[PDB]
């Protein structure tokens, strides 16, 4: 939601008192966050081990969702 983008309470991107982005970073930590910035789409997050499709981030998404 919006009271926490970050659970590392040890995070210097992230204040724990808020539990959110203490810098102007765009996130605190995610697969897809490059420097707590929201890295760029056409990034792989997720390795597929047989026959499954890759993981590559929208970009604007820091963290890695699903996709089979």
């Amino acid at each position: 939601g919006k009271e926490c983008d970050c659970s590392s309470p040890e995070n210097p991107c992230c204040d724990a008192a808020t539990c959110k982005l203490r810098p102007g970073a765009q996130c605190g930590e995610g697969l897809c966050c490059e420097q707590c910035k929201f890295s760029r789409a056409g990034k792989i997050c997720r390795i597929p081990r047989g026959e499954m499709p890759d993981d590559r981030c929208t970009g604007q998404s820091a963290d890695c969702p699903r996709y089979h």
